[PDB]
């Protein structure tokens, strides 16, 4: 998912955002 890197990262950016945050 090259061009989808941002697509697969954002969807999982919630866990890393609600984890330490």
């Amino acid at each position: 998912g090259i061009f989808s890197k941002l697509a697969g990262k954002k969807i999982k950016n919630l866990l890393i955002s609600g984890l330490k945050g």
